[PDB]
């Protein structure tokens, strides 16, 4: 039993509270005003749409799809309202009205769970959420395997070494810094060769002292690594078979 996530919008609640002071008292007979919002209010105090499904329904939304939500809801009330409708109508559409938005907000909800909450694979990703429970807005750490797969990167003697640290999520994700490349000598030192915004470390000509071991961390505002990448570079003379 949980709230529907619309109503963490403030311009819904709003929107609602015009419906009862504003719209009620010329549209519906003063018998029906406490009922009517009653049964407003038992709508938007629960959702079920998404809590049979296979995916469990989380209670947490992203900005991006409440702000969808809201939109939805509040083109639809104020069809119903410019419309100036009335009386047994005006109750019948809105109620229709409600349910058809809480089923496409259920589509949306379903979407953010399955595309957009926690789309990394490794690492750690940081995103905001929406906790529909008591519309509170807090950082989520979306936590995965450290390990994101050695990069094995064969460059011809002479050609450019490209060693890229981007994964698809480092875009979307929250409190990241910098790219900091590291490279880890056989004798148990490691420089660092760079550090900076660019998520691609970029050597043109590269001959054999290129060779080696590369590691890539992507930083956060937190203690640990949004990201860590291993690249072994081997440089190929033109002699090899
Ligand atoms: C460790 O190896 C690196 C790269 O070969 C070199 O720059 C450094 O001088 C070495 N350190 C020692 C103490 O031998």
């Amino acid at each position: 039993r949980s709230p529907w996530c619309v109503i963490c919008d403030p311009s819904v609640v709003l929107a609602l509270k015009s419906l009862e002071k504003d719209y009620l008292p010329g549209h519906l007979d003063a018998k029906h005003h406490k009922a009517m919002m009653e049964r407003v209010e038992n709508a938007v105090k629960d959702f079920q749409e998404l809590s049979l499904n296979e995916d469990a329904y989380m209670g947490v939304v992203d900005e991006a799809t409440l702000q969808k939500g809201s939109w939805s809801l509040l083109k639809d009330l104020k069809r119903i309202t410019d419309s100036d409708v009335k009386g047994d109508l005006f109750v019948k559409e809105l109620f229709w009205m409600l349910h058809l938005q809480k089923e496409t907000f259920a589509t949306y909800v379903a979407r953010f769970q399955k595309e957009a909450y926690c789309p990394n694979k490794c690492g750690v990703m940081l995103q905001t959420l929406i906790w529909c429970k008591n519309c509170k807005k807090e950082v989520h750490a979306c936590r995965k395997s450290y390990d994101c797969g050695e990069r094995n990167v064969e460059v011809p003697q002479m050609e450019d070494m490209i060693l890229d640290c981007e994964l698809n999520w480092h875009q979307a994700s929250e409190g990241l810094t910098d790219y900091s490349f590291y490279r880890v000598w056989g004798n148990n030192t490691e420089t660092l060769v760079s550090k900076g915004k660019e998520a691609t470390l970029t050597k043109p000509m590269v001959g054999p002292e290129d060779a080696g071991s590369y590691r890539c961390e992507l930083g956060s505002v937190n203690s640990s690594p949004a990201t860590i990448i291993n690249f072994h570079v081997t440089v190929l003379p033109k002699e090899f078979l």
